[PDB]
């Protein structure tokens, strides 16, 4: 994924008479889990190809608390991978957010590095789970960096998919 610049400081002010967006969110992972024995368990990522979900974006929606809610309306959401286990099973898994609409805590003033993303996505007819914590602002270009986790089932695993990412958001 993309990177911030060596001097990104700064929080990002959010107008409350302005509407936003995400104008690009690419997730890296960097940890597939796969659950054996009642465990999330560590796997190696086989596909060497790029195994990252990128341009993804939507609207930022204002909620009555100050909440802002994140729903992503297209990009790049979907992308199998295959993991390889210790004993050597190779598992194909499905790396998506797509249908996300994640949500951050309440009263909006300015993306920092205390805010968090926290909602939901659609896998194939079953929810997954999904945190972003935000690391990092460039308050000047509107870009953020963090790291996330989600949780899923694809293709009969119950799944953990840690990473990290870049957004860029901007006014509508
Ligand atoms: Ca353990
Ligand atoms: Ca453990
Ligand atoms: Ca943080």
């Amino acid at each position: 994924c993309p990177t911030l610049d060596d001097t990104a400081r700064g929080a990002y002010p959010i107008d409350s008479s302005q509407t936003y967006r995400i104008a690009r969110l690419c997730l890296q992972p960097t940890t597939f889990l796969v659950k054996e024995n009642g465990e999330f368990v560590p796997t190696k990522l086989v596909t060497r190809e790029t195994t990252s979900l990128d341009q993804i974006q939507g609207e930022l929606k204002v909620n009555s608390d100050g909440s802002l809610t994140f729903v992503e309306e297209d990009g790049i959401d979907f992308q199998p991978v295959t993991v390889q286990m210790a004993g050597g099973e190779r598992i194909p898994l499905l790396f998506t957010v797509k249908n996300l609409v994640a949500s951050t805590q309440p009263n909006v003033t300015s993306i920092t590095t205390s805010t968090d993303f926290k909602g939901e996505f659609n896998v194939n007819g079953t929810k997954g789970q999904i945190s972003l914590n935000v690391a990092k602002v460039d308050g000047r270009t509107g870009e953020i960096a963090g790291t996330f986790e989600s949780e899923q089932l694809s293709n009969g695993h119950e799944v953990k998919i840690q990473g990290v990412f870049y957004a860029s958001i901007e006014p509508a």
